[PDB]
RNA sequence: GGAGGUGGAGCACGAGCGCACGUGUUAGGACCCGAAAGAUGGUGAACUAUGCCUGGGCAGGGCGAAGCCAGAGGAAACUCUGGUGGAGGUCCGUAGCGGUCCUGACGUGCGAAUCGGUCGUCCGACCUGGGUAUAGGGGCGAAAGACUAAUCGAACCAUCUAGUAGCUGGUUCCCUCCAAAGUUUCCCUCAGGAUAGCUGGCGCUCUCCGCAGUUUUAUCCGGUAAAGCGAAUGAUUAGAGG
RNA sequence: AGCCUUGAAGCCUAGGGCGCGGGCCCGGGUGGAGCCGCCGCAGGUGCAGAUCUUGGUGGUAGUAGCAAAUAUUCAAACGAGAACUUUGAAGGCCGAAGUGGAGAAGGGUUCCAUGUGAACAGCAGUUGAACAUGGGUCAGUCGGUCCUGAGAGAUGGGCGAG
RNA sequence: CCCAUAUCCGCAGCAGGUCUCCAAGGUGAACAGCCUCUGGCAUGUUGGAACAAUGUAGGUAAGGGAAGUCGGCAAGCCGG
RNA sequence: UUAAUUAAAACAAAGCAUCGCGAAGGCCCGCGGCGGGUGUUGACGCGAUGUGAUUUCUGCCCAGUGCUCUGAAUGUCAAAGUGAAGAAAUUCAAUGAAGCGCGGGUAAACGGCGGGAGUAACUAUGACUCUCUUAAGGUAGCCAAAUGCCUCGUCAUCUAAUUAGUGACGCGCAUGAAUGGAUGAACGAGAUUCCCACUGUCCCUACCUACUAUCCAGCGAAACCACAGCCAAGGGAACGG
RNA sequence: ACAGUGCCAGGUGGGGAGUUUGACUGGGGCGGUACACCUGUCAAACGGUAACGCAGGUGUCCUAAGGCGAGCUCAGGGAGGACAGAAACCUCCCGUGGAGCAGAAGGGCAAAAGCUCGCUUGAUCUUGAUUUUCAGUACGAAUACAGACCGUGAAAGCGGGGCCUCACGAUCCUUCUGACCUUUUGGGUUUUAAGCAGGAGGUGUCAGAAAAGUUACCACAGGGAUAACUGGCUUGUGGCGGCCAAGCGUUCAUAGCGACGUCGCUUUUUGAUCCUUCGAUGUCGGCUCUUCCUAUCAUUGUGAAGCAGAAUUCACCAAGCGUUGGAUUGUUCACCCACUAAUAGGGAACGUGAGCUGGGUUUAGACCGUCGUGAGACAGGUUAGUUUUACCCUACUGAUGAUGUGUUGUUGCCAUGGUAAUCCUGCUCAGUACGAGAGGAACCGCAGGUUCAGACAUUUGGUGUAUGUGCUUGGCUGAGGAGCCAAUGGGGCGAAGCUACCAUCUGUGGGAUUAUGACUGAACGCCUCUAAGUCAGAAUCCCGCCCAGGCGGAACGAUAGCGCCGGAGCCUCGGUUGGCCUCGGAUAGCCGGUCCCCCGCCGGGGUCCGGUGCGGAGAGCCCUUCGUCCCGGGAAACGGGGCGGCCGGAAAGGGGGCCGCCCUCUCGCCCGUCACGCACCGCACGUUCGUGGGGAACCUGGCGCUAAACCAUUCGUAGACGACCUGCUUCUGGGUCGGGGUUUCGUACGUAGCAGAGCAGCUGCUGCGAUCUAUUGAAAGUCAGCCCUCGACACAAGGGUUUGU
C-alpha cells in the first residue's frame, strides 16, 4: 500500500556508487569547449589546500540589503606554485571518441616528475627517459621529432600539455610531483603546438591561467571517513530508542516484491574520499609569493589597500596541519573538497558567466591572519608584543 | 392308503474321503511403525504446599500513643503551656526475604528462568536450618486449578500391552500378457463398509447355426424443438359494431 | 570320482565379453580356508524413501565463538620450551555483612610429600582438586552414646480371605 | 581436608542454589556508600594489534521543552 | 497469590449476618471394629456458609426452585407378615414405613423486581385519570460509572484544535441495595486525566569512554541441507531457482 | 429388649463411577429436512436422470365415502311465477362437464366412476405366480388368476376395501386367536411352560442403537476433502467512465450539468467460490525506507467558459518535483486546529514483526452487565499478560582481486550503467492593463527564501579521557612539596580532530519534439495546420554537465639472460583448397564520352553524341599450373628477373606505383615442329593458403640492453583487514631530543612582607593563622595526525619473493 505521508528520498542516486575514488588527484572529466577565435591559453591548474580564513570586503549589489556594506566571508587558500610543462599529447577524433595519437616529452625532466614514474624511488636506478632524451641531441632523432610535431599538426584536433607541480617548494613530506594533462584551448591546432612547443621545460604561473574575480571549478577527492552506517552515510531518520537490535538503521530495505534489495536503498559502507566537481567558486585573490628584492624578503601578500601592515597570508603558528605558504596562492570563496595538503584541480568554467554575482568585482578590506591553532586574537606578532608587553622570556 | 395344489439345503443307478499346492475371506500382535486414553500393584513431601516439634536471625533514623513531672488559669469540672515516656500487623532505610518496570541484557544463554538498574517489605499474618505428619481421584492450597523432585485440569515407576485406530507414513528383483473404478442399492451411511457393475485367472461345451453400441424393410410407442392462442386453460394490447 | 594352499570366500579394477533385463562369466590385483554347478526341498529370501533403527562421515567451517564482576609491569631462577610456574620489586583489587579465619549438611581422600607432563584442566603450563608412587585423622573431659519433643511403633485386644 | 565465582546440588572448575560463628581505622546517623591496615587474590576457561559500521553499558549537548509515543516508556529534575 | 509470560481491582482480613449441634450430638474420616479428627473440646464452643474496615443504609416478592416444620387426618406406597380360592405352583384381597402428594414458615436461601392510552388556558411536560396486568412490578441510592447497543449521547469545563478527562442530565439495549447500594480519611511497584518542574522522547542529530564486533597466534562447535542458488513475463497446483 | 449389629426391602443420593450427547449441509453452528413417502415441472417426445432446484401434499378420513343393482344428471345461464328482493321455493329451455368424485396435484369418468334410493359386509377364509423400488433382496403398495364361503342383480356379470397414482414398520420380546395339534426328557394324569400358524404392541434417523451439556485448562489422529490472510476466476455491490438527449442554465439541450434509458472499465470496497497452503507462508495499526501507477491537487506548456480584471470551473500533453506540523482515537477511517503552491488518490503477499513497537485483536488471572439451574458463553465493556535464530545461498552495500594486453609503470579515451535540482516570497512593472465602481493583473529585470543535493570547519555552537590546566570532597603516602585511589570521584575552562540549516560554501547547457497554435496547399474550381511539403513549441523525453569505468581500446617510459635482424628439424592447434586494390548515388530516372561554351582550385554546369532489361554487364572482370627439349612463325624490343632513393598512408595509418643501379635473360606470353619424364599395370585423405598459429629446445652469424614490481620499513591526505597516499645520502636525507613560534589554563614551589580577622607567650619582640601582596601573564602542557629549526645524537649506501616479446 502507499506510504502514509510523502517525503523526498534521502541522498542523490546520481552520485552512486558511494565508493573510494580510484584516483587521488582529481580528474578533469570535461575541458572547456575550444573556441578557435580565442588566443592560446591553458584551462586548468593544480594547487594544494593550505587552509581557510575569512576576509572583510564591501559588497556592491544594487537593490540588496548588503549594498555598500562590509561582510565577513570565509575563503579557502590554495597554494599554486608555478607548474612545469614537460610534454605534449595529441588526440584524434574517431567514431569511437578521442584517441591518444602521439605523445612527445621534453629533453629534461626534473626528478620530482620522474618520481611519478616509480613505486619505489629508493630502490630504482632512475632509468626513466634515459634513452628517450637522446632523441633531442642527434640529427636522426631531431628529424624524427619535428616529423612527430608535423604529424600532430595534420591529424590531431585536441592538444594538451603534460604539466607537473613543483613539490620541492611546498612544505609537504611528499617529493613526488603531480603530473596532469591540461588542454590547450585557443587558436588553430598549429598555433597550439607552436605555443606548447615553446613552453617545454618552462614554468607557467597560476596568474597566466586564472585571473582576479574569475569563477572556476575545483575538482578533488573529499575527506575520507571510512565505513559508515546509513544514518551517517545517507542521513536517514534514527529509529526510536526502544528499537531492538539497533536504531541506526533503515527499518525496511524493500518490499516483498521485487524479491531483491534495490540499488536505491540506503546501505552501509564507505563514506568520504569521493571524487567531486564543484563549480562557480569565485577567485577573490591571486596572491604573489615571497620575493627577495634588494636583500629584503617581501611577503606582505596579505596586505590590502585598506590595511598596510606587512603580514603574509600565513596565520600565527602557520596553517594548522599544513605548513607555511610561501609561493603564489589563489584565494577562493567558500569551502572546497579535500583535507589539508590535498591536491586540488583548478579548472576554468564550462559556462557563460553573465550574472551579477559572477561578474562582481572583489575588493578586500581585510584578511584575517589570527592563529587558527586556538582562539587566536592577534593578527601579527608585532601586534601581540605591543599589546602584551615584555615577558619573562625577554 | 387315494386325488389335486403348495413349502424342502431332496430322489430320479453314487463321488466321496485322505494328502499336497495356490488363491480369497476371516480369528488371532496379524503387513510394519504410530495416539489422546483405561486398569492393577508399587516409589516419592531431598523441590514445593500446609500443620506440628526444636534451634538461629532482623543497622541507622522519622513520627511521637498511654502513663508521669512541673508552671499558669479556674468556684468546680477541668483547661492551657513546657518537659518526660516510647506505643505501633507505624514511616524512610541496611542485612534478609521478594520480584514492579525497562516490555533492558541474554535468548544454540553464565542460566532447561539467569543478569543489571529501578523497585516491594523490612517487629511481624516476619525470615530461615533440621526433625516430624499428610501420598495420587489422594494430599495440601490467605484459592492461581496453584504445589505435590525441571512432570500436574490427576505425579512417577512396572505390568496388563505388540491396547484399539473407518486415520497419516512406509511396504524390497526382472521380463511377458490382460487391464479398471470413482457409478446402483442398503448401512448412526457421508475420510468407511456390504452390494451390483467394471477386472483377471482357470477352464469347459461346441464350430470351422448363431450373434451385432450398424443400416434396410415392415410395424408400433412418444408430446420435446417448432407452432397455436380470430382452438380449451391461464395471461394480455387496441380500437369497431350493437 | 565337482573346485580349492600350484590358493576358497570376500574385496578392488580407465581389462575381455554375454543377456531386453533381473544378473552372470572370464582376465588382473588383494586375501588366506573354505566353496560352488544341476534335480528336488525349505524360508526370518531381494530396499531409496517410513521426521525408519543403529553406526559412521560431510558442507556449514578454521566459521559462531573463547567479551559479566577496574590490571597489570620489570628482573632473575628452573627448563628443550615461559604472557600464564616460583622468587624479588612495583602498580592494583576484596576493604571486617571480605575475594579473611573457622564450622554444620553434602563430598569421600579431593588432604600431605615426591614424580609425570600421555589424556583431562574449551590458549599454554615447568602448573592442577588431573595421572602415578607412598603417607596422613590418636580423647573419661569435644561430639555420638543417655533423655524426652512433634511423632513413630510392638504386645493384650479388635478387625481382617489374607 | 573443601565448606563454595573450583572439593556440595544444578550433566561441568556453571554469573544460579545452599545453614552458621568472629568482625579494625577514616568519613558519616550508620553493619550505607568511598578509601585504608590485618589476612587474601591475580581480573574470573586465553593473549597480541587495531579503534570501521551495528551493537551492549555509561556520559555530554546550543535554542526549544513532550511538538515524540498507545502512554513522559526511558532518562532527567528533587534529595542530607 | 499463578516457582518459569498475569502482583492485580483477584485471595485473605477485622467487622457484619445467617445456619447445625446439649454428646446414643453436629461436622467429617475410615474396607473393617467397643475404630478415628474436632476433642486436653461443651454454645463467650465446635462445625458450615455469604458479605468484606469504619460511616450511612440495606426497600418489595414465598408464585418458581430449594430448605425446613405437622401429621394416621391421609391419595400413592416395597419387602415381610395376615386372610380367601386352588391339588399345589400360583392368584386375589385386606393392611399401609419412609419418601412423594396435601398444609404452614422462610430471601443477610438461589433468585426476581411490567405494558398501553388520555390529561394543566401558547408550546412542552404532564402531578392527575383510565385500562391489561403479575409472586413483587426496581424503593433509598447511583450512572454513558470497570455496567449504555444507538454513541465520538447532550450541556458545561479543560485545548488553537480533545472518540481522552472532569462536573451535570437520565424512559438506564442490560444500574441498584450483605448476588450488598452510596460514601469516604489513610494506604497502593493497581487503572486513568490535567498541570508545574525537568529534561535528547522529539525538531535533529553530533561527539566521547569501556567491552565487543574487527585482524592475528592457539583452540574450536552447533542449527540446517532433494539438487541447488541472477532476473522479466508466460503458462502451470491460479505468486518459479 | 430399645440403641446397636448381621441380612433383605422401599426412598434419597453429580458426593462418586461408567457412558452418550444423529446425519445432510456451498466450513461448522443457528436455520431448514432436500432423512420414509406422494403429484406437476425440471427432464433434452421410451424408461432413467442431480442441486438446501421450483409449485404443492402425507403419518389421516370413511358402516359408508366399501360391494351390487336401479333410477337420475351436474356447474353455469336465459326466461317466467304471491309475499320473494342479488340471494329461499316452483316451471320451461340451453348446457361436453366449464360440476362432483374425503385430501395435494395430475389422469379418468355423463342412461357413470357423479347424485338419490333398496339390499348388504368381496374391508371374509386360503396356496402359489406377477408388477412396482430393486441387488431384480425385504417391506409397503398393486396386478392377474386358483380354491372355499358369500353379497347383489331378473340376469350377463360385478365385488375379496376406497376410480388410479401416497397414506407406513424387521429380528428378539410381550399379548391375543387356532388344533380332540407337538413337546414338557424314566412312565402316566393334571395345572404350568415351550413349540407351530395368523393378527396386534415400534422402531418418523421411517432396512428399525437405549442417551444432556461445557471447556478460554484442554488432548490425540488427521484434513488444504473444510472455515479464519494473501493470491487466482467473477464483479452483483463499491469506484470510475462513455452513449441518447426530456430538462436545467432568464434566452439557449450539450460553457457547465443532465432525467428516463443504455454500453463499458477497475480490482485501492465489500461480496460470491473454496483452486493453493492446516509435519504452520507469523494474524491490525503505526513507525522507518524505496520504488511504481494515474483515474492530475499543485507546478511547466496549452485549449474552452455563462473567461472584462482578479478569482474560479471544464479539457489536453503530462507522474519531473512536491503533497506538511498538530489535539481526540489502537485505530484504518474520521473530525477539527494551523501552515501551505498544493495540502490528489493508490499498488508493491490489503509492501514492510530473523526491521521495530505491541496500543488493539486473539490463550491461561480478574471485574461488570445480559444470558444459563449450572459448568460456562457474549464481532459487549475493563485491567494485567515472555515477541526466538542468520555464521548458509542469493540480492544489495561497500572491499581485495581475476582474464589477457610479453612484464611493469605514467598519462589518458569512453562502451555501458547511474543522474537532479525544486517550489515560493518581496521590490519594480503598477494602483498600471481591465473595470461604472469595487477591486486588480502579467512578461522582462532585481533581491531573497523553501524543499532537496554535494561538500566544508574560517567563524558561532556541540563533544572533549590532549585525562591539558585550575578548583574541590573522602581516603592514603609521618608532614610540607609532589602525588595517587574512588570501575572517567566531582566540577570550570579548554587545544586538535570530528561535527550542526545550530556555522559556512556551491548546485549548469543543448536536441528532436508532445499538447497546441500556425504557413503554404490540394483533395473538394471555394475552404482547409495535412493529404505531399513547412514553422514555433514545454516541470515531459534523450543528451550534455556530473558519478562509476568493460573478459574494451589508446599513447608514452623503462625493460633483468634478454630484444632486433639473418638453418635443420620436433611437438601441438586447427581450419582452408585462386584473386577482385574502393565513385558518389538516383530509382517518375541513370551511365560514358564531348570540353567547342560558361565557371574554379586538371574539377563543376551547359550544349552535343552515344549506351540504358545496365555489356565501361558481379548474368561481370583478372589469373589460369603438367615440366622440359630441338627448330620455326606471330607478339616484345618503350621488354622480363634481380640492389640504392623520393612523393604518398592516421577512422583501426601502405611488403603500391615511380626515379636511379653494376647487374641478369633474351625463356617467359599465342600458334606450330620435334621427343622425352616411374607409363607405378581402373580406385580414397590428391591439389594451396604454407617458410600457417603456439611451445619447447638445438644450433649457427651480426647489431644491441643491462630493469622494475611486490613484500619488509615508513606515512596518515587512508583505513575493519586488504587496499590507498607518502619517505628511505646532491654534505644530503628523514628520525630522536632540544630550542623557537602558536596555543590552553590562569599567576607555580620557595622566599620576603609593619597585609591579614584574631589568638598565645615574653617585655615593642617572638610564635600559631585561612587568606592576601611581590617574585609572577607566572608555572605546567602543547603533536602524538600543530608550524619553523638545521643546535645535539645516532642512523642512513641495506634485506626477502617474483617477473622476458
Ligand atoms: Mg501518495
Ligand atoms: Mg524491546
Ligand atoms: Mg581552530
Ligand atoms: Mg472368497
Ligand atoms: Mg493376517
Ligand atoms: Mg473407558
Ligand atoms: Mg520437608
Ligand atoms: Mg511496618
Ligand atoms: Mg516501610
Ligand atoms: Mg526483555
Ligand atoms: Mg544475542
Ligand atoms: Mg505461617
Ligand atoms: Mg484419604
Ligand atoms: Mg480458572
Ligand atoms: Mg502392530
Ligand atoms: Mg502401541
Ligand atoms: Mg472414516
Ligand atoms: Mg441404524
Ligand atoms: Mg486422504
Ligand atoms: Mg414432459
Ligand atoms: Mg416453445
Ligand atoms: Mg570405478
Ligand atoms: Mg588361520
Ligand atoms: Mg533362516
Ligand atoms: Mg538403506
Ligand atoms: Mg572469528
Ligand atoms: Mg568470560
Ligand atoms: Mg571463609
Ligand atoms: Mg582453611
Ligand atoms: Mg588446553
Ligand atoms: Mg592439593
Ligand atoms: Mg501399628
Ligand atoms: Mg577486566
Ligand atoms: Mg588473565
Ligand atoms: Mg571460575
Ligand atoms: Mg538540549
Ligand atoms: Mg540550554
Ligand atoms: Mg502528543
Ligand atoms: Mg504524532
Ligand atoms: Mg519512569
Ligand atoms: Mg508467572
Ligand atoms: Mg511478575
Ligand atoms: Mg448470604
Ligand atoms: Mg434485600
Ligand atoms: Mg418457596
Ligand atoms: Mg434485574
Ligand atoms: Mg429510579
Ligand atoms: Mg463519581
Ligand atoms: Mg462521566
Ligand atoms: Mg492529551
Ligand atoms: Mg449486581
Ligand atoms: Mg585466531
Ligand atoms: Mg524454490
Ligand atoms: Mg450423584
Ligand atoms: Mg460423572
Ligand atoms: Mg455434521
Ligand atoms: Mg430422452
Ligand atoms: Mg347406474
Ligand atoms: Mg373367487
Ligand atoms: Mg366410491
Ligand atoms: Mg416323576
Ligand atoms: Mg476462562
Ligand atoms: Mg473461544
Ligand atoms: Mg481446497
Ligand atoms: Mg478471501
Ligand atoms: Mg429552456
Ligand atoms: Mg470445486
Ligand atoms: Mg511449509
Ligand atoms: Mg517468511
Ligand atoms: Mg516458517
Ligand atoms: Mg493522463
Ligand atoms: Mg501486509
Ligand atoms: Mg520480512
Ligand atoms: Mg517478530
Ligand atoms: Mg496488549
Ligand atoms: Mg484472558
Ligand atoms: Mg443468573
Ligand atoms: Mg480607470
Ligand atoms: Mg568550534
Ligand atoms: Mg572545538
Ligand atoms: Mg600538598
Ligand atoms: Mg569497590
Ligand atoms: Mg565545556
Ligand atoms: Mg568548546
Ligand atoms: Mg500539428
Ligand atoms: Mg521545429
Ligand atoms: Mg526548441
Ligand atoms: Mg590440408
Amino acid at each position: 500500500s502507499h506510504r502514509k505521508f510523502s517525503a523526498p528520498r534521502h541522498g542523490s542516486l546520481g552520485f552512486l556508487p558511494r565508493k573510494r575514488s580510484s584516483r587521488h588527484r582529481g580528474k578533469v572529466k570535461s575541458f572547456p569547449k575550444d573556441d578557435p577565435s580565442k588566443p592560446v591559453h591553458l584551462t586548468a591548474f593544480l594547487g594544494y589546500k593550505a587552509g581557510m580564513t575569512h576576509i572583510v570586503r564591501e559588497v556592491d549589489r544594487p537593490g540588496s540589503k548588503v549594498n555598500k556594506k562590509e561582510v565577513v566571508e570565509a575563503v579557502t587558500i590554495v597554494e599554486t606554485p608555478p607548474m612545469v610543462v614537460v610534454g605534449i599529447v595529441g588526440y584524434v577524433e574517431t567514431p569511437r571518441g578521442l584517441r591518444t595519437f602521439k605523445t612527445v616529452f621534453a629533453e629534461h625532466i626534473s626528478d620530482e616528475c620522474k618520481r611519478r614514474f616509480y613505486k619505489n624511488w629508493h630502490k630504482s636506478k632512475k632509468k626513466a627517459f634515459t634513452k628517450y632524451c637522446k632523441k633531442w641531441q642527434d640529427d636522426a632523432g631531431k628529424r624524427q621529432l619535428d616529423k612527430d610535431f608535423s604529424s600532430m599538426k595534420k591529424y590531431c584536433q585536441v592538444i594538451r600539455v603534460l604539466a607537473h607541480t613543483q613539490m620541492r617548494l611546498l612544505p609537504l613530506r611528499q617529493k613526488k610531483a603531480h603530473l596532469m594533462e591540461i588542454q590547450v584551448n585557443g587558436g588553430t591546432v598549429a598555433e597550439k603546438l607552436d605555443w606548447a612547443r615553446e613552453r617545454l621545460e618552462q614554468q607557467v604561473p597560476v596568474s597566466q591561467v586564472f585571473g582576479q574575480d574569475e569563477m572556476i571549478d575545483v575538482i578533488g577527492v573529499t575527506k575520507g571517513k571510512g565505513y559508515k552506517g546509513v544514518t551517517s552515510r545517507w542521513h536517514t531518520k534514527k529509529l526510536p530508542r526502544k528499537t531492538h537490535r539497533g536504531l541506526r538503521k533503515v527499518a525496511c530495505i524493500g518490499a516483498w516484491h521485487p524479491a531483491r534489495v534495490a540499488f536505491s536503498v540506503a546501505r552501509a559502507g564507505q563514506k568520504g574520499y569521493h571524487h567531486r566537481t564543484e563549480i562557480n567558486k569565485k577567485i577573490y585573490k591571486i596572491g604573489q609569493g615571497y620575493l627577495i628584492k634588494d636583500g629584503k624578503l617581501i611577503k606582505n601578500n596579505a596586505s590590502t589597500d585598506y590595511d598596510l601592515s606587512d603580514k603574509s597570508i600565513n596565520p600565527l603558528g602557520g596553517f594548522v596541519h599544513y605548513g607555511e605558504v610561501t609561493n603564489d596562492f589563489v584565494m577562493l570563496k567558500g569551502c572546497v573538497v579535500g583535507t589539508k595538503k590535498r591536491v586540488l584541480t583548478l579548472r576554468k568554467s564550462l559556462l557563460v558567466q553573465t550574472k551579477r554575482r559572477a561578474l562582481e568585482k572583489i575588493d578586500l578590506k581585510f584578511i584575517d591572519t589570527t592563529s587558527k591553532f586556538g582562539h587566536g586574537r592577534f593578527q601579527t606578532v608585532e601586534e601581540k608584543k605591543a599589546f602584551m608587553g615584555p615577558l619573562k622570556k625577554d
